[PDB]
């Protein structure tokens, strides 16, 4: 009777005052995609939470008609915007992993802040006029969907399909990066080996697929390790041909590949693809292998590459867990309501599940720190 108001009263203040906090550069496209999630969470956590607080009364619902439509429209627009923005984030991560050169290079604040606008527009148009322009005593529900079949269909379409897409994409990127990290780890863990030695090159080839040139080089090196353009292909590496071709005289291929990885990671154009696999690696075996490659290169200037690559690796580990925290929170909190729609329980649990989709808001901004 009194704890209901307190829990949903402080959460709104902990969310609204916890969401205006994220609103000084930080122009990373990840932050651009998180901005819309933060705005939708703010709108929810203030308007929908307060109106549900006022709904949970002995008079069924106060301020009917107009407010019963306005609150419903705001809730069902902001929730769809949040789901579609999470889908956008997941697809962005998947394409950044899969196409690190064709697509990851062309990620700019423009042409990515336009995909954000389409996320809201295809959601606002679908949900706002469908109920606000559709024209019990206090009951407030979307009259345009007063049926069990309709609610099951909308729940499926707006939750399970995006959820299965997100899980498939996250699992795919996790496996794609994990296999490369394992192969790279075995490249140094086992010495005088051929299987792991070729596996490292295979993982490098799979990582770089959007340029064809780097792939051609990896195919050439695979053929060499088991014609005369080996030097011409290696000429793409500046200030590195003399050392690398020296190791190409002739076993010794363990030092050649580890030297090749450092040289590939040098150019910022195709660095992040290597940085991802390094980030999901053991951080010790890969560091030792990279140091071995640097020492096999002859150390022209020094170990000026290993230090910041690990810095870029950990800056990728933070972005990997942040996606997990936001996605996992959405999966856990929204599930109780969308399993209740599956079984179609008293109103004492329908309202308990309805506000469980609002506690997703407060835990959304915590990973942003
Ligand atoms: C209606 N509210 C309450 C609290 C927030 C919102 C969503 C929750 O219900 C759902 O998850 C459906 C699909 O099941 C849904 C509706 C709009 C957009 C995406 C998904 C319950």
């Amino acid at each position: 009777v009194a704890f209901i108001g307190i829990t949903t009263g402080l959460l709104s203040l902990a969310t609204v005052t916890g969401n205006l906090l994220v609103l000084t550069k930080l122009k990373t496209v990840n932050n651009y995609f998180l901005l819309s999630l933060a705005c939708a969470d703010l709108i929810i956590g203030t308007f929908s939470m307060n109106l549900y607080t006022t709904y949970l009364l002995m008079g069924h619902w106060a301020l009917g008609t107009l407010a019963c439509d306005l609150w419903l429209a705001l809730d069902y627009v902001a929730s769809n915007a949040s789901v579609m923005n999470l889908l956008l984030i997941s697809f962005d991560r998947y394409f950044s992993v899969t196409r690190p050169l064709s697509y990851r290079a062309k990620r700019t604040p423009r042409r990515a802040a336009l995909m954000i606008g389409l996320a809201w527009l295809v959601s606002f148009v679908l949900w706002a006029p469908a109920i606000l322009f559709w024209q019990l005593a206090g009951q407030c529900y979307i009259q345009f969907l007063s049926q069990p079949i309709i609610t099951f269909g909308t729940a499926m379409a707006a939750f399970y399909l995006p959820v299965t897409v997100m899980c498939t994409l996250y699992w795919r990127i996790y496996r794609f990066r994990r296999r490369g990290a394992e192969a790279l780890e075995r490249a140094f863990s086992l010495e005088d080996d051929k299987e792991a030695l070729l596996a490292a090159l295979d993982a490098l080839a799979e990582a770089f697929a959007d340029d064809a040139e780097l792939t051609a080089l990896l195919a050439l090196l695979r053929r060499l390790l088991e014609l005369a353009a080996l030097r011409a292909a290696l000429t793409r590496f500046p200030e590195f041909r003399e050392a690398l071709l020296a190791l190409l005289d002739r076993a010794d291929a363990r030092d050649l590949v580890w030297a090749l990885v450092l040289a590939i990671a040098s150019d910022p154009r195709y660095r992040p693809a290597v940085a991802a696999m390094i980030a999901f690696g053991d951080a010790e075996v890969l560091r030792a292998g990279l140091l071995r490659g640097a020492e096999a290169l002859g150390l022209p200037g020094g170990e000026a590459l290993v230090e910041e690559i690990m810095a870029e690796a950990e800056k990728e580990k933070k972005a990997a867990r942040t996606l997990s925290a936001i996605l996992l929170a959405f999966i856990l909190t929204w599930t109780p309501y969308n399993i209740m729609v599956l079984v179609s329980v008293p109103e004492t649990l329908w309202e308990l599940g309805y506000w469980l989709c609002y506690v997703n808001s407060t835990i959304n901004i915590n990973p942003m720190c």
